[PDB]
């Protein structure tokens, strides 16, 4: 076991390892000494992550890892990396939305449910239940906040985002889009992105041109639509800290407006026949960070780009590095 006491500002990189295989780890990158430093969970705590590092919040001095396939979230200080918790009894929990130290939403895939929970006893305590979603298919992935209403978008083999009314903890309506939608944001005008994924070729569910989607959370409809070509298989809007540029990946890394009417033509980053796979924006000062995997097997390479798309600085992450969250001691906008 190894003594860490890092940045007030840093930059956690989840590494999903191989699926199957128990090679998650986490990465922390120091942005003002241009230093990663690797497999920090296990050195701090003298333990694997586990397998399938999907996510990260960090909440009041306390990073939350979501570890897909090991069923729990790990609650770590975000200054030691020691754990101070864990919550086990998860299906395969995928993102964690808090609504209060006591009450946070944990989405899941293989689960038609919504895990309630309590962060501050490291309880589960209790379930939304998903309207016409089974076990063997059923699929909740990223949320936004809008007013009393929590947004969560259906990803592995739906095509639905769902709208949570918080004060009852019950689905109250839901919206059918293109199948597979990855990943969910919210802009500053409360105007949600999403992205499908395409499904894939022989998919028992389907195999479709992919399209990015602009959602009004008032009226839950969407107000713009753009459909990219069968085979591209996106993933993973991104938002600035303004929340008025939006990121994607489909190949390259492509960045818009988000009052746009088209995709500008030039990506931000060129495709390079790699797997560009995490990204995240600079809340504070518009770097973009492209995570890609290469090629799933060997370790993964982060890259950071100034917002005009200049190349700061590169760092080897762990395998598949899929996600990033934010140590930031103050931020810029509200
Ligand atoms: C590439 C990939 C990946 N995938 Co797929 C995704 N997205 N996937 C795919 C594709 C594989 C073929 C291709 N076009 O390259 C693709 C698009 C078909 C696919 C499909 C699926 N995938 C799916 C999921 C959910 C997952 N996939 C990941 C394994 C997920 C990976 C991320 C990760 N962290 O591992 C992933 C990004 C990289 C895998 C890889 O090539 N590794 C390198 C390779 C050398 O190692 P490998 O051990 O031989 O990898 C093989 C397996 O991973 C297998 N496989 C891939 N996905 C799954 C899912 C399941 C349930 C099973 C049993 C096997 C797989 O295919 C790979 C090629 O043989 C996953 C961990 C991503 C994540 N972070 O959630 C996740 C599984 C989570 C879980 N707890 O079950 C789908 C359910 C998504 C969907 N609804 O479209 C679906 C299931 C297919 C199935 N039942 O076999
Ligand atoms: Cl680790």
């Amino acid at each position: 076991m190894e003594d860490f006491s890092v940045s007030a500002s840093g930059l956690f990189i989840t590494n999903e390892g191989n699926f199957q295989y128990s090679n998650a780890t986490l990465s922390y990158y120091d942005p003002a000494t241009c230093e990663v430093e690797n497999e920090v969970f296990y050195r701090a705590n003298g333990f694997k992550l586990g397998d399938v590092a999907q996510s990260m919040v960090i909440r009041d001095g306390i990073g939350w890892i979501v570890v897909n396939n090991s069923h729990v979230i790990f609650a770590i200080d975000i200054n030691t990396f020691k754990e101070v918790g864990r919550i086990t009894g998860f299906t395969s929990p995928r993102y964690i939305h808090f609504l209060s130290d006591e009450k946070a939403y944990v989405t899941q895939i293989w689960d038609y449910r919504i895990f309630i929970i309590n962060p501050k006893t490291y309880e589960i305590t209790g379930y939304i239940e998903c309207p016409d979603m089974d076990m063997e298919s059923g699929s909740t992935e990223q949320m936004v906040q809008y007013g009393k209403y929590v947004y969560v978008n259906c990803w592995s083999y739906q095509n639905r985002i769902l709208k949570i009314d918080t004060e009852t903890d019950k689905v109250v309506d839901e919206l059918t889009i293109g199948i597979q939608p990855t990943s969910l944001v919210m802009d500053k005008y409360n105007k949600m992105w999403t992205i499908t994924d395409g499904g894939y070729e022989g998919s028992p569910y389907g195999y479709e041109a992919p399209s990015l989607y602009r959602i009004d959370a008032e009226t839950f409809t969407v107000e713009k639509q753009f459909k990219f070509k069968l085979g591209d298989w996106p993933s993973e809007v991104q938002l600035n800290g303004t929340r008025d540029t939006l990121y994607w990946i489909n190949n390259d890394i492509w960045r818009m407006p988000v009052e746009a009417d088209r995709v500008p033509v030039r990506p931000f980053l060129e495709f390079r026949d790699t797997k560009y796979y995490g990204l995240t924006v600079n809340p504070n000062n518009g770097e973009v960070y492209v995570a890609d995997a290469i090629d799933y097997q060997q370790q993964g390479i982060v890259y950071r780009y100034s917002p005009q798309g200049k190349l700061i600085d590169e760092f080897y992450v762990g395998i598949i590095p899929g996600a990033f969250c934010w140590k930031l001691e103050h931020h810029h906008h509200h």
